[PDB]
């Protein structure tokens, strides 16, 4: 099965997934150059403040914290959005050393980390439904950076250590996912896909141009993570980012000037 090997990784997920080598795959390179500012485009409405958090988990690929999707709770909109998208989990994709990990780029500039907080659109009425459509989930990308340990991301970090291999979850209530975001909304964004397997071309991508920052201690701890179930060869969680794939025909819209 896929993942993120030699053997198993990017390069090989088309034959699976022909989608892979789709017309609106995820991740791609934000040439902020030619990101054409869009006056049409809202602040984005990010409203977590009922956000309920439910679990984390690893499946495998990377840690999943996992709401409680059954009422609008945590929802994001405007922005590019047309309607009321869910929150349904977050997660990050990160490097083996802080050169590397981001799944977008910014003028080819890779971070060392990128927070996915994925959302699903009300109107289809569930996840699962949801993927199967253009406009079916909007996912909200947070670029970090090492310097400066970030307070709401340490709860996350702390749990890590009961979750270290494929397949265990542990509990994981109250926590504010307020804590993750930057303090600017400002943003990029265009159509895209899933960035794992199944790679569906379901998502309306904003990507935020401030990163947040976490400490190396912080990131250190994802690093620790496995990819192997309990008892297997040890092989670290690290490098789980698919690199940039093709434009093709899409624009990148920026929020600001
Ligand atoms: O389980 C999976 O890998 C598929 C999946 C599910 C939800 C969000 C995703 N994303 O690319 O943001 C991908
Ligand atoms: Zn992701």
């Amino acid at each position: 099965h896929w993942g993120y090997g030699k053997h198993n990784g990017p390069e090989h997920w088309h034959k699976d997934f022909p989608i892979a080598k789709g017309e609106r795959q995820s991740p791609v390179d934000i040439d902020t150059h030619t990101a054409k500012y869009d006056p049409s485009l809202k602040p984005l409405s990010v409203s977590y403040d009922q956000a309920t958090s439910l679990r984390i988990l690893n499946n495998g690929h990377a840690f999943n914290v996992e709401f409680d999707d059954s009422q609008d709770k945590a929802v994001l909109k405007g922005g590019p959005l047309d309607g009321t998208y869910r929150l349904i989990q977050f997660h990050f994709h990160w490097g083996s050393l802080d050169g590397q990990g981001s799944e977008h780029t910014v003028d080819k500039k890779k971070y060392a980390a990128e927070l996915h907080l994925v959302h699903w659109n009300t109107k289809y009425g569930d996840f699962g439904k949801a993927v199967q459509q253009p406009d079916g989930l909007a996912v909200l990308g947070i670029f970090l950076k090492v310097g400066s340990a970030k307070p709401g991301l340490q709860k996350v970090v702390d749990v890590l250590d009961s979750i270290k291999t494929k397949g265990k979850s542990a509990d994981f209530t109250n926590f504010d996912p307020r804590g993750l975001l930057p303090e600017s909304l400002d943003y990029w964004t265009y159509p895209g896909s899933l960035t794992t397997p199944p790679l569906l071309e379901c998502v309306t991508w904003i990507v935020l141009k401030e990163p947040i920052s976490v400490s190396s201690e912080q990131v250190l701890k994802f690093r620790k993570l496995n990819f192997n179930g309990e008892g297997e060869p040890e092989e670290l969680m690290v490098d789980n980012w698919r690199p940039a794939q093709p434009l093709k025909n899409r624009q990148i819209k920026a929020s600001f000037k």
